[PDB]
């Protein structure tokens, strides 16, 4: 029974490595690359992998590993795919701490935008979390931390991380994660999931994927939001992008509304994130 080697880059940044049957559904690795990391709670979590026009992509779980990779590398990132929208909820320490090192990827990336403060602050929740109480003997007035904070690191963001963190003398690592998350979860980005496309007239937007609903960045100026309940139908064709808008009250027709996007699979693969998202955050 030939096994196929696959490569997982975890949130820690190391390298998990397993064998799977080629004909193996991506259900098989993901449950392999769980119970390496102790998960539980694995409904929020995915693969992704980068397809032939390096975009990524989600391993779909019900299908072959093969039939979606293709022609690629059995490479793959583990990662958050379903952000909960109150990080309290979860039932253990372990998924918050993932869901932590996720978010502190989305904020040195930059897909996550974030305040001077609240990079300051986070990154006194993860210093707290990882080396315990603030020791002095450690920092002195030329400290920077090996800890990745924010997209661009300045002197001044590592002094306010060691200023809040002197703060938090006898927070237990559950706790300052939950500090953590507790300020993230309201970051106007938090687990939004952009998508560059045009909306009927051509004009270059950004569709945004989360559990509150569908959001249109037209810019900063005029966001438009569409809430998961509204929506009735998601589908694609060629190139485009439509969804089905419920009737107002006491209107007589239901309203479709068109983006057009880079190309088709890109479209799909909106199409498939948005009906993922619809599912996701109506059922609990
Ligand atoms: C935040 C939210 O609002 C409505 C539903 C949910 C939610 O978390 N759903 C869910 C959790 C775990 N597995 C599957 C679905």
């Amino acid at each position: 029974p030939k096994s196929m080697q696959c490569k997982v880059i975890l949130l820690d940044g190391s390298e998990y490595t397993c064998d799977v049957e080629k004909r193996s559904r991506g259900q098989v690795l993901f449950d392999k690359v769980c119970e390496h990391l102790n998960l539980l709670e694995k409904d929020y979590f995915g693969l992704t992998y980068r397809d032939a026009e390096n975009q990524k992509n989600w391993l779909d779980p019900a299908k072959e590993i093969k039939k979606q990779v293709r022609s690629g590398a059995w490479h793959f990132s583990f990662n958050v795919k379903f952000y909960p929208p109150d990080p309290a909820q979860l039932s253990e320490d372990i998924t918050r701490y993932y869901l932590c090192l996720q978010l502190r990827d989305d904020i040195v990336s930059g897909r996550l935008p974030c305040s001077f403060v609240t990079l300051a602050l986070l990154g006194s929740y993860t210093v707290q979390s990882e080396l315990g109480d603030y020791d002095p003997d450690e920092c002195g007035s030329d400290y920077i931390s090996e800890f990745r904070f924010a997209p661009n690191h300045t002197k001044e963001l590592e002094d306010k991380v060691i200023e809040l963190h002197k703060s938090h003398r006898g927070m237990t690592p559950a706790e300052a994660e939950m500090h953590f998350l507790e300020n993230a979860k309201k970051l106007s980005m938090y687990g939004v999931d952009l998508h560059h496309a045009k909306d009927s007239e051509g004009v270059e937007i950004m569709l945004g994927v989360c559990a509150s609903g569908l959001l249109i960045y037209r810019d900063r100026l005029r966001i438009n939001r569409f809430a998961w309940p509204k929506v009735l139908k998601i589908s694609y064709k060629r190139n485009n992008f439509y969804i089905k808008i419920r009737p107002g009250e006491f209107e007589q027709f239901e309203s479709t509304i068109g983006f057009k996007l880079p190309n088709h699979r890109a479209a799909k693969r909106l199409w498939k994130v948005c009906v993922e998202h619809h599912t996701f955050f109506r059922l609990l």
